[PDB]
């Protein structure tokens, strides 16, 4: 008679939390999709070996156009469940599915679990910093997306940090890295130059966070952008000013440049 | 020779990640904080039940002043963990203990779980709209901070979100609830004047986070800085211009007036 919406967490399938075990582990129906983010450390099976189920995986189609037609009726007379990497409702348009859901007499609940939008708090800066977030989108056809540009300008200027979501094409089994990400960047620097992204610009990368040896790196994007990072998913952090703290985490921790120790106040 | 940070989520002893449960029951010796925050949907008893180790709990004291010589020691011979409510390095100082552990020759990990700075997705706001974070403190002495004012004030002049933490006196066991908070920012807007929280200023407001059954409320001040919201603690977030999904889930799940539709939208 109810909905579950279950984060599954950042890099394997224990990532998930305990209440989410137990709730999935006792679920009729168990719903899934693996668009919104790319979890490296784990795979279908160990999911459902762990969960012991069987997992239905959801398109975006299947999902954004019939989620409605797919997995609310089952709800209606059983307890199913819909699992999602890291936290279900950050970074997704999942959270309007439980509009859909109230539209349709089935109470939901939602079941959280590691985010990549908290996990950063590795990197050594500080959280409450951050300002607006956005996505560096893989160019189109002869559209291209530039807007998150300006949204690290916009935090920059305030002195905010940007937390920038990379890209995904799951079907293509496209992942974007932070390579790709700082290419973009500096693309749109020259079609708009306003000296927000340059080869000096300093930039922080965290690759699978979640794993027990994720990839923490801090430095200039002129000695990064060529810097093999490992394999997706891939987040990339334009900070702001920097507090001596963070300055200290990055150089001590993600072995940036100790020359970013000395911050012009 | 290894120091686990593992986090133990937002408000019961389930929130905590499969793969922290098992790095947890594992370790040798176990210690944890409950000075940053508290798990209001549980007990120190529960979680020791849970995990089956005793838990040493450590004060701001021990741990910003000491915890080279109360933890870290034990961590030269052994696997020992630190346990602390949300995500790991999320508190804005837990970040620098890393480099302690490093100083110390001690290799650490971090066990990631739900923080509320993700939680929060569930209020239907997006997550890419959160701008500069802020805390609610009490007024004391002849100190009246006021801060997170303006934190608001610039958020929401660039159409951002600001997540309110309220004040809480971990040891005391006292919260500022949600409508203390109201009344709080009304003041600090009766002395600064500058248009931004009023009467008929939207807010929203979290509660119980992490639970199946959190309060979730939207609404105006002058309608809600009297309401229940129930027990602590609250989350108060002061939403910037709402995208239509967005008021379209505070008022189908929230139960926010649909006044904002046509005023907040
Ligand atoms: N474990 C991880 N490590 C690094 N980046 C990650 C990550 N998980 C997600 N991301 C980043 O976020 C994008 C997915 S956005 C969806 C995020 C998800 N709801 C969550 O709560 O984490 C990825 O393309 C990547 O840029």
């Amino acid at each position: 008679m109810v909905l579950y919406f279950i984060g599954l967490g950042l890099y394997d399938e224990r990532d998930i939390t305990v209440m989410g075990l137990e709730i999935a582990k006792k679920c009729d129906y168990v719903f899934a999709e693996f668009y919104t983010s790319l979890m490296a450390g784990t795979t279908l099976g160990r999911i459902q070996k762990l969960i012991g189920k069987e997992i239905r995986v959801l398109s975006r189609e299947d999902v954004e156009l019939n989620f409605e037609n797919i997995v609310l009726p089952l709800a209606k007379e059983n307890d199913v469940a819909f699992l999602t990497p890291g936290d279900p409702l950050v970074a997704t348009t999942h959270a309007e599915l439980r509009i859909r859901a109230k539209r349709a007499g089935v109470e939901s609940y939602v079941i959280h679990a590691p985010s990549i939008y908290s996990a950063v708090g590795i990197t050594g800066l500080h959280i409450y910093k951050f300002g607006k977030s956005a996505t560096v989108a893989y160019p189109e056809g002869n559209w291209f997306p530039t807007s998150y540009y300006d949204v690290i300008k916009e935090n920059a200027e305030r002195g905010l940090h940007t937390l920038l979501f990379l890209d995904i094409k799951a079907e293509k089994r496209m992942y974007m890295t932070a390579n790709e990400a700082m290419e973009l960047l500096l693309k749109v620097e020259d079609m708009k130059k306003g000296g927000v992204f340059t080869d000096d610009t300093l930039v922080v990368v965290l690759a699978r966070a979640g794993s027990l040896n994720p990839t923490i790196r801090a430095g200039y994007v002129k000695d990064l952008i060529r810097e093999d990072f490992g394999d997706p998913p891939h987040i990339l952090i334009v900070p702001g000013k920097l507090h001596i703290v963070e300055a200290e985490y990055l150089v001590e921790i993600a072995g940036a440049p100790r020359e970013i120790l000395r911050v012009n106040v």
